[PDB]
């Protein structure tokens, strides 16, 4: 009831009571753990007020009037709108709280000794999809801000009956587009080839490209979702070279800088935005390893060991672990030559432990997935490999959600 | 009910029913996953449960569910509890068991093997001497000149948990480790705790990086007796790489033979506290953990400045860089003496064709992702993508005290 996390690099024994107040499941069972599952598979009105209580709660705690004046008055004022209109409001500075919070919860994340420093953008009076785009390309810019990145959410009006939903269609801001050839192969990302099938039947003048960037689909308030193209001056790109092999130029390729995920809902005191695309900067390994590398993405190993003559007729040869590696230092290399934010693997894995100890010493604890924590390369010579991790589900949430084509009454 | 686990790679979605026959804890609840969390005598009472299910299961699997021979085992076991609170297996229970807990054991990449065990029958053994004969022939016959084979020996069961058989080395072959007056460590640092004891209990060490320790053996709940494994039937292999030439001037060596002695196989609720298994090394247990972890032979920065990388600031990745010539080099080194291994991609490989086999032939494989994930180039082999379900099955490999904690000595 009072869990202890070991490290077994450093014998620190951390003790969790956050874990507590954990609500929503895990997915686990007493016989069977799912911690490997990527997914396991609107409120009424006495459902939305506890959601209300527990979230002011913990927001008037953190700002030392628990059981205070102000404190029973907003209680007691979203309770009255509640009973009146079925939802309620935020004040701003519940808003920046929740979504503040929402990242520091987020299990998943290796990069949240960041949490505090999050840009909140209150789009909530956005009312058509090309406000969004508006909302969106100011995102895009403040975040980027010329390579020196910075965090930034920007949050769109929340769910009200449910057939006003506003969606970003893309799974992230920026993508490069999938393309199916005559041949059988497929062009771009494999990834969004469907995602790109939606743009051109929506109308997307595609121009077949390797790295496409993709046209942004915005719903505004349930309406059939629009097409814009965001600013090519505002999508920052990098070249990838290496800083050895001068051939590595030949291989075309580039990524963008700033990833920004805009297909969850983030729960705040029981409302939910469906549309709230956030941002950071990369971890090298997210690009390196999964993007270029994943045999279902752009799966470049073979091409690349065959550049630097290795022995690839045998695995024990390990010419994919070798390729690996340069790959991810090219990566790196290039965002660092152009001035782009990234951090390596063993950057962000220390700052995550710290961060860890720190939510311990002064939160009790910090849910952590560690299937996800743990990079896709030279995972135990990073510090969270040695990392107990104990995963539960805190509110405010990042949470998953339908894909909207699946969903929308065209 | 049904369970489904997706292959994010392939689009493969397969079909669990087996977890309907799991049993113990897992450690998770609805509320928390301790998916990560490395850890967690009987009576006649809860025991013929625990008999009936396991008879149960091993006459179905001979296709003899309800026979009468498999009756009269259900009467005759029954009795023996009654009587003498216990009960004993037939040979064919018992290598029956320990194959079945090898194939339940959630956390091993290599159980496409688990039909191929040799079972050594132990039960008869009295003494530590009898004991240091037993494992001896053990590590000869799996060892094998080095085309290693997968084997068990079987010590007596728990009778009252007052006289124990345990194997105090928590595996048959490893080195010593000596902390310095200075904090330093020489060999593994692992084995400093355990290495104290065979010095305290009279082993002469020699006090080198490389020291083979000695067998510390405990017969019937008496006090543990020290034996030096016959150095001749120790194989190891000197590390070497295929283009560095220094490499071999690191003065680096392993031993061939990976045999875990210190877990409790239960099998029909008896409960085994010494059986040694073995089989062959998957070259990351080495390469990467072995030499590479900070706890460990930490070699990354001696390799590394011997490449010559640029060591400043870790974005250059010289530590990744040097985690791949190492582990080049223990494949290398094996594969040259002839020396059994198998390096992380196909090993990874094989085991989700058994994966899949399993679900198809026995409705699920049981799987603890974080442990069959290797410590190397995760997401390139094709366990990181595969969806998988943990949940205990009996026959089972357990964790168990290290003995040290819990014996009253003798002395
Ligand atoms: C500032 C630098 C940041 C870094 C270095 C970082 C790092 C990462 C990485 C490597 C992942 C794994 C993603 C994957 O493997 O697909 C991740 C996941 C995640 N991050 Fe962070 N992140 C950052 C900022 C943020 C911000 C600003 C938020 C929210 C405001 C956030 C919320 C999340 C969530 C919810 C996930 C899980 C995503 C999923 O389930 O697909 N991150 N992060
Ligand atoms: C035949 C070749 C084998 C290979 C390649 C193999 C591979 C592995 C590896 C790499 C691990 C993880 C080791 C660690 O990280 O500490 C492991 C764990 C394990 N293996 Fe296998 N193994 C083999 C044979 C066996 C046999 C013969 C048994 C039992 C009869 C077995 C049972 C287990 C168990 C119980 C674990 C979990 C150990 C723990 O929890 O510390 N394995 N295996
Ligand atoms: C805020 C943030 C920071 C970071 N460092 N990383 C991410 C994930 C980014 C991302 C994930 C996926 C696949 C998710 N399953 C595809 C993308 F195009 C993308 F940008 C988000
Ligand atoms: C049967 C078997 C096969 C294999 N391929 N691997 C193992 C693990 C072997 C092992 C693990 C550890 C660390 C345990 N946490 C230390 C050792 F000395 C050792 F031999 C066992
Ligand atoms: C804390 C974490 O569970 C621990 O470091 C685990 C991770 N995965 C592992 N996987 C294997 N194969 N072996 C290990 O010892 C570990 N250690
Ligand atoms: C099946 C498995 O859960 C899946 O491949 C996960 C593993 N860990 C991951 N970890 C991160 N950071 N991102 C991912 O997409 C995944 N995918
Ligand atoms: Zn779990």
């Amino acid at each position: 009831r009072f869990l202890k996390v070991k490290n077994w690099e450093t014998d620190v024994v951390l003790t969790d009571t956050l874990h507590l107040k954990s609500t929503l499941e895990t997915g686990c069972t007493e016989h069977i753990c799912m911690g490997s599952i990527m997914l396991p598979s609107v409120r009424t009105k006495d459902q939305l007020f506890p959601l209300a209580k527990e979230f002011l709660d913990q927001y008037y705690s953190s700002i030392k009037r628990f059981g205070s004046k102000a404190h029973m008055d907003r209680l007691e004022e979203v309770n009255k709108e509640i009973e009146s209109t079925s939802t309620y409001q935020l004040k701003d500075t519940e808003l920046i709280y929740g979504a503040k919070h929402a990242w520091r919860n987020a299990s998943r994340c290796v990069g949240r000794i960041q949490w505090s420093k999050l840009q909140v953008f209150d789009a909530r009076d956005c009312t058509t999809a090309h406000g969004m785009f508006n909302y969106i390309c100011n995102h895009v810019k403040y975040a980027t801000n010329k390579g020196n990145l910075r965090s930034a959410i920007t949050i769109f009006p929340q769910r009200t009956d449910g057939k006003h939903d506003f969606r970003v269609w893309n799974s992230q801001l920026i993508r490069y587009a999938g393309y199916k050839q005559p041949d059988g192969s497929t062009l771009g990302d494999p990834a969004n080839v469907q995602f790109t099938e939606i743009c051109i039947q929506q109308g997307w003048k595609a121009p077949r490209g390797r790295f496409d960037v993709l046209p942004l689909l915005l719903q505004a308030n349930g309406n059939d979702p629009e097409l814009f193209q965001i600013p090519p001056e505002l999508v920052l790109e990098v070249p990838i070279r290496h800083p050895k092999f001068d051939w590595f130029k030949d291989l075309g390729l580039k990524w963008y800088g700033l990833p920004a995920v805009s297909n969850m809902l983030l729960e705040i005191g029981g409302l939910e935005f469906s549309a709230c695309p956030f941002s950071g900067w990369y971890m090298g390994t997210e690009i390196g390893v999964r993007d270029y590398c994943d045999n279902s993405r752009y799966n470049i190993l073979e091409e690349v060991a065959k550049k630097m003559d290795l022995d690839m007729r045998k695995t024990s040869s390990l010419w994919k672990d070798q390729a690996l590696v340069e790959i991810n230092i090219a990566v790196l290399y290039s965002f660092q030559s152009d001035k782009v934010t990234i951090v390596d693997h063993h950057s962000a894995t220390e700052s995550f432990i710290k961060h860890m100890e720190n939510e311990y010493r002064c939160r009790g604890g910090c849910p952590a997935d560690w299937v996800w924590i743990v990079p896709p390369m030279s995972g135990s010579i990073t510090p969270v490999f040695h990392q107990e991790m104990l995963n539960y589900r805190l509110t405010p949430s990042f949470e998953y959600q339908p894909d909207p084509w699946n969903t929308h009454v065209w």
